């Protein structure tokens, strides 16, 4: 599946750290020495998770170009698209979608990327997720949709986007 782990070499740990820190040269060097592009830490995060979380667009692109799993799940069920939407990185959201990210993947608690972007009020990311087929009816473990979250937070601008776009 989209879960890896099982070994955990320090070469893979170096790639995870370099990807999260946005070191383009070191990521290039480590991959040339055979670093697994899909390595995981104790939480199940891959280098693509950490580059998307920390907002490093150029690292995200070189990882995807070398066979990084765009839909990898960590132990909480979070995909790189979840993290890009949660941390508000619009261009990374777009690149992930362009590489086949599952727009409607849900984590352990049932949150989709649309849920996270709505909770944090990232209006443009919500619009982009909707254009790529985000499910407005998807409910989390509390039975709440992305639209319900915008109504409970009184974000009428976000609620209007979730209804008409």
């Amino acid at each position: 599946s989209h879960h890896h782990h099982h070994h955990g070499s320090d070469l893979g740990k170096k790639l995870l750290e370099a990807a999260r820190a946005g070191q383009d040269d070191e990521v290039r060097i480590l991959m040339a020495n055979g670093a697994d592009v899909n390595a995981v830490d104790e939480y199940g995060s891959t280098p693509l998770h950490l580059a998307a979380l920390a907002g490093h667009l150029e690292i995200v692109e070189v990882l995807l170009k070398n066979g990084a799993d765009v839909n990898a799940y960590d132990t909480r069920g979070l995909t790189p698209l979840h993290l890009a939407a949660l941390y508000g990185h619009l261009e990374i959201v777009e690149v992930l979608l362009k590489y086949g990210a599952d727009v409607n993947a849900n984590d352990i608690d049932g949150y989709t990327p649309l849920h996270l972007a709505a909770n944090l009020g990232h209006l443009e990311i919500v619009e982009v997720l909707l254009k790529h087929g985000a499910d407005v009816n998807a409910q989390d473990k509390f039975g709440k949709t992305a639209f319900d979250i915008s109504i409970d937070n009184g974000n009428e601008d976000l609620a209007e986007i979730l209804q008409k776009l």
